[PDB]
């Protein structure tokens, strides 16, 4: 399994706007387009985003390449990012995964903001991390995912996907 595997299984794919679970314009693979309340700010952020007109929908090939432009993306602004890149470079390929998913969800400042979870996964105590991942909005808002990566960190594979 990988980071593209993964994701697809927490993000799903949608090839008409939606709404994520925070009520935030959406396409593809967990695209945030807009926080905006605007469908047409969404709509004209989808034909930025592809360089054509898609009046709100697209194809399953556009879905994917704009999955592989976030997940490099995400990738980028971890090595980039002074609190995560040494936690990232501390981790194991498995729960490297498991971070990539996180910053992909909430963004490089959201995760930069554990700061607790972070030194603790850096100090390599798994089931406290865990316990302290729990202990968030993230978690509480979607319970079910969020069990899925802190599972991921806490045992470094990949038993909650299968
Ligand atoms: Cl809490
Ligand atoms: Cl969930």
């Amino acid at each position: 399994m990988n980071i593209f595997e993964m994701l697809r299984i927490d993000e799903g794919l949608r090839l008409k706007i939606y709404k994520d679970t925070e009520g935030y314009y959406t396409i593809g693979i967990g695209h945030l387009l807009t926080k905006s309340p605007s469908l047409n700010a969404a709509k004209s952020e989808l034909d930025k985003a592809i360089g054509r007109n898609c009046n709100g929908v697209i194809t399953k090939d556009e879905a994917e390449k704009l999955f592989n432009q976030d997940v490099d993306a995400a990738v980028r602004g971890i090595l980039r990012n002074a609190k995560l890149k040494p936690v990232y470079d501390s981790l194991d390929a498995v729960r490297r995964c498991a971070l990539i998913n996180m910053v992909f969800q909430m963004g490089e400042t959201g995760v930069a903001g554990f700061t607790n979870s972070l030194r603790m996964l850096q100090q390599k105590r798994w089931d406290e991390a865990a316990v302290n991942l729990a202990k968030s909005r993230w978690y509480n808002q979607t319970p079910n995912r969020a069990k899925r990566v802190i599972t991921t960190f806490r045992t470094g594979t990949w038993d909650a996907y299968k």
